[PDB]
């Protein structure tokens, strides 16, 4: 399980939603990754599925982030689709709901994402030659 394939999925994810930089992108989570380092890898994928879950809820319909051009739009709907489906991917990954985030710091979600990736390639790279 530690090393599936579901790495690979999330990692493909991330690298499309990391092209993004949006007036979306710039807005922010809780930003997981302030904490002094107390948890489980499964408590770490817990804890950004949830922020990520929390993003997406709150913003697939701000008005900030729905788009003035079909470009605008488009690019948002697969922002949208792109976080569910790396969420999804966390989620399986996780195997727990229990994960209360307590962080103050707030980061853009650009940086989240770009952080969030770095760490997924750690994984990836540590079940590897």
């Amino acid at each position: 399980h530690k090393c599936d394939i579901t790495l690979q999925e999330i990692i493909k994810d991330l690298n499309s939603l990391t092209e993004q930089k949006t007036l979306c992108t710039e807005l922010t989570v809780t930003d997981i990754f302030a904490a002094s380092k107390n948890t489980t890898e499964k408590e770490t994928f817990c804890r950004a599925a949830t922020v990520l879950r929390q993003f997406y809820s709150h913003h697939e319909k701000d008005t900030r982030c729905l788009g003035a051009t079909a470009q605008q739009f488009h690019r948002h709907k697969q922002l949208i689709r792109d976080l569910k489906r790396l969420d999804r991917n966390l989620w399986g990954l996780a195997g727990l709901n229990s994960c209360p985030v307590k962080e103050a710091n707030q980061s853009t979600l650009e940086n989240f994402l770009e952080r969030l990736k770095t760490i997924m390639r750690e994984k990836y790279s540590k079940c590897s030659s």
